């Protein structure tokens, strides 16, 4: 249920949201081991934003939110709390990227997970 992030993230970054999926060790389903790079500690962060949700007893893997942006940045909306703290995470997130645009590395989408190597650091 990842249309809104994946909008969201093409607003923020200006790319598809395909790019980034998959990437480093952190974007896409789970990860572990050590972040690749600044990108990759969003998705680190997000993953670690998502598990202080689920126990909330919210389902942000799930959730569908409302979201709007305009100058003054991502505002955020829904009917529930949950909701809306699902589109925090995913606000936070999609700032993280558009801020390390700068170090985006395409080499890294789509990243073999044998690769991911090192300690899984801590949320
Ligand atoms: C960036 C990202 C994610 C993350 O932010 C992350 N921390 O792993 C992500 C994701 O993370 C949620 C999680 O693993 O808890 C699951 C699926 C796709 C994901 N993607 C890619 C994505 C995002 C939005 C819409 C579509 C896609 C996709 F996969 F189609 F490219
Ligand atoms: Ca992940
Ligand atoms: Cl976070
Ligand atoms: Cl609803």
């Amino acid at each position: 249920n990842l249309v809104q992030f994946g909008v969201m993230i093409e607003k923020m970054t200006g790319k598809s949201a395909l790019q980034y999926n998959d990437y480093g060790c952190y974007c896409g389903i789970g990860g572990s081991h050590w972040p690749v790079d600044q990108t990759d500690w969003c998705c680190h962060a997000h993953d670690c934003c998502y598990g202080r949700l689920e126990k909330l007893g919210c389902e942000p893997k799930l959730e569908k939110y409302l979201f709007s942006v305009s100058e003054r940045g991502i505002f955020c909306a829904g009917r529930t709390t949950c909701q809306r703290l699902t589109c925090e995470c995913d606000k936070r997130a999609a700032l993280c990227f558009r801020r390390n645009l700068g170090t985006y590395n395409r080499k890294y989408a789509h990243y073999p997970n044998k690769l991911c190597t090192g300690p899984t650091p801590p949320c």
